[PDB]
Order: C-alpha cells, then sequence, then structure tokens
C-alpha cells in the first residue's frame, strides 16, 4: 500500500481513460455515418445494407470493447511499452503506433506463453483487475529476478528474492531452479493429462493457471467456445482463484466445488461418513443397477382389470415376460417402459381378444384390427388403473427420490447388493458423495417422452390460458451461465486443485465432462483430508488416461517459511514417509512460538493475536475445532495461503479424524511469514520444535 503504487495506478488510469476517449469517439463518428447511411447512402440498397452491417458489428464491437478494455501491460528490455487489450488502437498520425494491441496479436504473445527462464524479450508483465471501466488494482509480474515490487496479490515476488541458503552448488542458484520448473511445467507440449503434484509453498496453483493460459490462447481455436472447468474445495479458494486468474481471453471459465457437479443445488459438505467411502468407489454403480431393479417391481397379488369383459389378463407371467424383455434392449429405464407397455399391452389384447370377445371363427379383419383396436384403445385411456397399475410395477422415477427409498427402506438396500452403513434417517440430507450419484443416475434412467410431451403441453396451454386462449428464445447467455446450466457440457480444458479429495466417481464425472482428457491436475497426496482420496494417482487415472498422463513436480519451497515446515516434516515424517521435505528454502528471521492455556483464559490469547496482526496488513486467520467460536476448522484454508497464521489445540483436530495429522500439516503450512500454537497441556510430541 505504497506511494509509488498510487503513482502507477493513477498514471495507467490516465492512459485507459485516453483508450476510452478514442472508443467514444469512434463510436461516435460510426453511429453519424450509421444514421446517415441509414437516411440516404446516395448509392445503391445492396451498398446500403453492407455499409449498415459494417458500421453496425463496429458499433457491437466497441460496445463490447468497453468493458475491460486493457488486460494488462508489457514492459520490454529496450524498454518499449505494450498495452494488451481487447481491441486494437493505433494512431493514424504517428503511422499507426500501436496504443493498444489486441491479445490475438503475434506481438501480444509474450503476454500469454512468456516465462521467467524462456521469456522472449520481456522485462515485465502487467495484469489490471478491471469492473466494467476503472482499473481498481493491478499485479506485476517481472520476468527474472525481483528484489521488491509494490503489489502481486502473491507477494512471489519479495519471497523470490529472500532465498537465504549456504553458499555451494546450491540447487544450482535456488531462483533459477524454481524459474526451469515452472517453465517445465508450463511450456510443456502434451495437451492431454498432466499432473502438478508437488507440496506446499511451491506456487502449484499460480503456475497452473499460467498453465491454462499458455493452453487456452495456443489452441484457443478448439477451445474458445468449451470452456475452462475449474472445480476446487471452497468458494473462498475459487473466489480468489478468479481473482488472480489470467486473461483466458475470450474464453470464459466455471468454478465449481464437488458439490455443485449438479444443475441447481449447492451442498454445503454435509460429508456423510466414512462408510460412504464405498460411494466414492465404482463398484458403487452395481448398487445403482440393482437398485434401478427392485423398481420393476413384480406383481405377487394379480392386478384386476376391468376393460368390462376381460379378465385379469397381466400377473408373475406376464410382468416377468415383459420386464425380462425390456431389460432385453439395452438402454435407460424411463425409456424402457415403452417396451414394458408395448408387450403388457400385446398379451393382453392379441391374448385376450381371441378369449374373451367371442372367440374363434374369424381369423383376419376382425381380429387383425377391429378387437385389437378396441381393445388397444381402452386399454390406453384407463389413466385410474391400468397406468397407475404400470407406474406401480415400471414407475417413471428420477434421481432425487431413489437415494432416499434406498438409504432408508432397509429392504431395497439388501435388494441391491448394498451394505448397510449407508442407511440414515432422512432420504435427502444429500452429502457430497452422493451427487455424482445424481448425476449417474439421469444416465440410466434417462428420460421419457409421453409425460414431457404432456407437460410441455399442459405448460402450452397455461402460459395461453394467463394471456389469451385461442391456439390451435434468443438469450444468448454467457458461457459461465449456459454452461452451468447443462450437465450435457463438454469443455475444452479442466483445472482441479487439492484434486486428492475426489473420488472415482467424481472423476468418471469429470472426465465425462472432458472427454479431450486437457486437465491440469494439482495437489498433493499427503495434504489429504478424504476417506476416498487417491493414495497414488495411476489409480485413479489409468481407468481413463492409461501410459498418456504426465507427471510434474515443483520441489522446491519459497512461499513457505524453513522455520515453520521444519515442524511439519516430522508430522508428515509419520504415514508411511516420502519425500516430506520439498527442499525448503527463504529462511525468516523470526521463529515459531508456543502458549500454554488454562481452561478459558483462551479467548483472551487469541484476541491479542487478532489484535495485533489488525497491526499489520496481512491476512490473519486462525484456526482450531469446530466447538470453540471465532475459529475456524483447518478444511476452508485447504488451498490458502495467509501471512500470519494461529492453530490452537493441536490434538483434538488431529484425533478428529482417521486422517486428522493430515489436517495438522495443512494448517501448520498455510502460513508464510508467522505461526503460532497455543496448547492446553500436552504437545503430540512432534511440535517440540516449537517454543
Amino acid at each position: 500500500s505504497g506511494r509509488d503504487y498510487e503513482d502507477e495506478l493513477q498514471s495507467e488510469r490516465d492512459y485507459v481513460a485516453g483508450l476510452y476517449a478514442r472508443l467514444d469517439a469512434e463510436r461516435a463518428q460510426s453511429q453519424r455515418r450509421y444514421a446517415a447511411a441509414l437516411r440516404e447512402h446516395g448509392g445503391t440498397a445492396v451498398e446500403r445494407d453492407a455499409e449498415v452491417r459494417a458500421l453496425a458489428k463496429d458499433i457491437a464491437r466497441l460496445n463490447v470493447a468497453d468493458n475491460g478494455l486493457c488486460f494488462g501491460r508489457l514492459d520490454t528490455l529496450d524498454d518499449a511499452r505494450l498495452y494488451i487489450g481487447r481491441l486494437g488502437i493505433f494512431d493514424r498520425d504517428n503511422d499507426f503506433e500501436p496504443l493498444l494491441l489486441d491479445w490475438r496479436a503475434p506481438m501480444a504473445r509474450p503476454f500469454y506463453v512468456a516465462t521467467a527462464a524462456n521469456p522472449e524479450n520481456m522485462r515485465r508483465r502487467r495484469q489490471f483487475h478491471t469492473l466494467g471501466r476503472k482499473v481498481v488494482d493491478f499485479t506485476d509480474e517481472i520476468l527474472g529476478r525481483p528484489t521488491g515490487a509494490e503489489h502481486d496479490a502473491t507477494n512471489d515476488a519479495a519471497l523470490l528474492a529472500a532465498v537465504n541458503a549456504p553458499r555451494g552448488e546450491g540447487m544450482r542458484d535456488i531462483v533459477a531452479t524454481i524459474q526451469a520448473e515452472q517453465d517445465q511445467v508450463i511450456r510443456l507440449d502434451h495437451t492431454g493429462v498432466l499432473v502438478i503434484e508437488g507440496g506446499p509453498g511451491t506456487g502449484k496453483t499460480v503456475v497452473a493457471l499460467h498453465r491454462v493460459a499458455y493452453l487456452l490462447y495456443t489452441y484457443r481455436k478448439q477451445m474458445e467456445r468449451h470452456g475452462v472447468l475449474v472445480v476446487g474445495p471452497t468458494p473462498a479458494f475459487l473466489d480468489h482463484i478468479g481473482r488472480v486468474l489470467p486473461s483466458l481471453g475470450e474464453s470464459d471459465a466455471v468454478f465449481m466445488t464437488p458439490g455443485d457437479f449438479v444443475p441447481g443445488l449447492h451442498v454445503t459438505a454435509e460429508d456423510t461418513p466414512e462408510a460412504a467411502e464405498v460411494k466414492g468407489s465404482l463398484k458403487i454403480l452395481d448398487v445403482l443397477k440393482a437398485a434401478v431393479a427392485d423398481r420393476q417391481e413384480l406383481p405377487s397379488e394379480p392386478i384386476p382389470i376391468d376393460l368390462s369383459d376381460v379378465t385379469m389378463r397381466i400377473d408373475a407371467e406376464t410382468a416377468k415376460w415383459a420386464r425380462d424383455e425390456a431389460r432385453k434392449t439395452g438402454l435407460p429405464h424411463n425409456e424402457a417402459r415403452a417396451e414394458f407397455v408395448d408387450v403388457v399391452t400385446y398379451v393382453v389384447t392379441e391374448r385376450a381378444v381371441a378369449r374373451i370377445g367371442r372367440g374363434w371363427l374369424t381369423r383376419d379383419d376382425k381380429h387383425a384390427w377391429e378387437k385389437m383396436r378396441a381393445d388397444v384403445v381402452g386399454e390406453l385411456e384407463d389413466h385410474e388403473q391400468f397406468n397407475a397399475a404400470l407406474d406401480a410395477l415400471w414407475p417413471i422415477l428420477t434421481p432425487e427420490d431413489v437415494l432416499a427409498q434406498l438409504y432408508t427402506s432397509h429392504e431395497r438396500l439388501r435388494a441391491a447388493g448394498a451394505p448397510e452403513c449407508l442407511w440414515r434417517a432422512d432420504g435427502e440430507a444429500w452429502t457430497v458423495s452422493d451427487v455424482p450419484l445424481l448425476d449417474e443416475l439421469v444416465d440410466l434412467l434417462g428420460r421419457n417422452k409421453a409425460a414431457d410431451e404432456a407437460a410441455e403441453r399442459e405448460r402450452r396451454e397455461e402460459e395461453a390460458y394467463a394471456a389469451g386462449v385461442l391456439d390451435l428464445e434468443q438469450d444468448n447467455r454467457e458461457l459461465s451461465e449456459r454452461a452451468a446450466a447443462d450437465r450435457e457440457w463438454t469443455y475444452g480444458h479442466v483445472v482441479v486443485d487439492e484434486a486428492q479429495e475426489l473420488s472415482e466417481m467424481d472423476w468418471r464425472l469429470l472426465m465425462r465432462r472432458c472427454p479431450r482428457r486437457s486437465f491440469t491436475i494439482v495437489g498433493d497426496l499427503a495434504q489429504r483430508r478424504s476417506p476416498a482420496g487417491a493414495r497414488s494417482w495411476g489409480a485413479m487415472l489409468d481407468s481413463y488416461v492409461p501410459g498418456r498422463w504426465v507427471y510434474k513436480s515443483l520441489s522446491v519451497n519459497y512461499r513457505t517459511p524453513a522455520e515453520i515446515m521444519a515442524v511439519a516434516a516430522a508430522v508428515l515424517a509419520e504415514f508411511a514417509p516420502d519425500a516430506t521435505p520439498p527442499d525448503s528454502v527463504r529462511a525468516c528471521g523470526v521463529a515459531p512460538w508456543a502458549r500454554q492455556v488454562t481452561d478459558d483464559d483462551i479467548a483472551s490469547a487469541i484476541a491479542e493475536f487478532v489484535s495485533e496482526e489488525a497491526g499489520r496488513e496481512g491476512t490473519s486467520v486462525v484456526i482450531g475445532p469446530p466447538d470453540v467460536p471465532g475459529t475456524v476448522p483447518p478444511s476452508e484454508t485447504k488451498g490458502l495461503e495467509f501471512d500470519a497464521v494461529l492453530v490452537v489445540e493441536p490434538e483434538r483436530i488431529l484425533a478428529d479424524g482417521p486422517r486428522g495429522a493430515a489436517e495438522l500439516y495443512v494448517a501448520l503450512t498455510r502460513a508464510t511469514q508467522r505461526l503460532g500454537v497455543l496448547y492446553r497441556d500436552a504437545l503430540p510430541q512432534a511440535l517440540a520444535g516449537l517454543a
């Protein structure tokens, strides 16, 4: 929040004001020539129409360009400013010297594809954060070595500069190694599935976003009409992403979590318990298929038919035959009602005419059509018993009700190979783990036709009666909204951060979303808090992308101090240890600390932290168990960073779960400058490092 930043912000605001002025003037003269061409134009009708349309396209392009004109700027090594935007603005006076580049130019390229190790000729890159016409703030991104940069929104520059480590080979001058790793991730040519499993303190999310920018520019022609689906653990993290997200020029993202994969409902992480780990697994499919067959109930008592002469014709033989044949076509349930009814009616008309009507003595022209027709019709209209009977046997049903009629009955459950740990009182306390079971069910059940016809009919005669009854579109919503309102959407790319928190069924859904398999999976298995988890990547991916997925890593740590992380090393030296130290560098000058609390001198101690951090200018979120007030769990800080962090009661949160020490290792690490702990009486003994 310095002063030089204010100077620069005002300068850039002035420049963008000038650009908007020129845009206003071009709209002015274009509307003027438009009015003119419209009135007379002098010439011919076809020339007139052509000029009209051309000026209309100009008007529209400029109108749109009013919303976030300048994306950012480039400073090259020869000190030549470049300004990037969604519109090219040149000065007709100085030989068309670019005042604003279009991002689609071969000269605005070192803004999507330039790194700090393979730049093109650049020294810097700025992004501007606009609302509609105003430059709120900006962020520099130096393509080289930083010393101190006023504002970045991620402070990467001041951390990349405070790297104090022993002289020597020193991992090849720490900075260069980080930059080259990032370059490898971003300038990579796979256009398929990449994994960036790294760890804490290495900027894997920013790297993934730069990667997505590189891809959406390079292949902006297969994408640019598909989107970028970015899932995440929490909307806080998703807004963070949306806030430091690069251009994605003329494309649009769609943010999500596990919980809103469905059109319409936004589960607030009810988190059905660990037994639902059998839901984050593909075996469950059988259960669904077995719970969608127990709905083809077979008649035990014979259903009475009363077509004015006919005896009850449907019974275990008839229903069995029809259900078998309906299962004998290979297609959904609600579209299979068709064959069920075709067969029941076939065997209740052709096999009731020659019995109950009169009998035999006519082999044509009466049996074939007439009694055929009468029986058929009298049956098709019986919307009282015949149709109620079918709805009793072959019910037209929906995903939102099967889970409920299954998770409670305890008999339909047993008839599905299903276990009994998934039983719960309410059948609509929908959790995160039963979302992908609702998106999978719309594809087993599908969608009927008859009901839809009748429904839209009634709807038509309801919109026609409200206004006037004698009966006898263009909304071009933006990409995000046209997409999120459709599960039958195929994106062109998919980012996934903290992707270890997902389940086989989640990836099944995602890979049904992106068939191009252009994911950018981020994560760290050892930061997992989920009993469906990964425990390895090949598990979930080889089933979709075998041998065709790349695994890149980010080994160095610079965004998380070396002191804060020496402890988390031991906190992770448990759990079948792995490369737990990502070569921590950036030794700070502050060591962490501790404080022994009494029963309820607790708020009197967190308030000190809070009101002193208020004296700072950095985020200071506190973490703790749910019972305590004023402190949040460690599961909403899943993929964020803060400036100073205070975790209280390490042990209750450690024991909170089967993998709770992972929540602790997560929470000791969100910090980047300072960390404090408050322990009641005893430590988990892996925290002696704190004093």
